[PDB]
């Protein structure tokens, strides 16, 4: 009945890759040992809790980008695959899976420019594998943009509330 090999074949890849998502569950445990409360947010009026989370709490965010850029290289030899299936039916849930994890990562104070990837495929019909490369070559470029973040934060990270940005 099997071979050694799996169900559906690990082709999809899709088992292992929801357990990313899920991965952070560790990178939450990382700051909950420095004492940190995953309550004293933003909103406490942060008045005596003055950054009292200390730096090891903002390492924990990008303690993630780490881990899904391992994951992330793995589906580049996966959908490269694909290239002879072309099957546009599994090459789309490639699409939504790469944003997908970006979904778990907002749990962590973790907003990518995401949102705006999906109108890049709807400008653009992505049915096919070569032009699909395109797409990601866009999440890996950008994402290894969102750690330079941690320059000073000032931006991105750690948004200001007199900043609505609603326009």
């Amino acid at each position: 009945s099997s071979i050694g090999l799996v169900e559906r074949t690990n082709a999809a890849l899709e088992s292992s890759s929801k357990d990313l998502k899920n991965k952070i569950l560790k990178i939450k445990k990382e700051a909950t040992g420095k004492g940190v409360l995953f309550e004293a947010f933003t909103g406490l009026k942060t008045g005596s809790k003055v950054t009292s989370g200390g730096l090891a709490l903002r390492e924990a965010k990008v303690q993630a980008i780490v881990e899904t850029g391992k994951f992330l290289k793995i589906i580049e030899e996966e959908a490269l695959k694909l290239k002879e299936t072309g099957n546009s039916g599994q090459f789309l849930a490639m699409f939504d899976l790469m944003l997908e994890v970006v979904e778990s990562l907002e749990d962590v104070g973790i907003i990518g420019l995401k949102a705006r990837v999906l109108e890049e495929s709807k400008n653009n019909p992505i049915n096919t594998a070569e032009r699909l490369l395109a797409a990601k070559a866009q999440i890996e470029n950008q994402l290894k943009v969102v750690k330079e973040k941690q320059n000073i934060e000032n931006g991105g990270e750690k948004k200001n509330n007199k900043s609505k940005k609603k326009k």
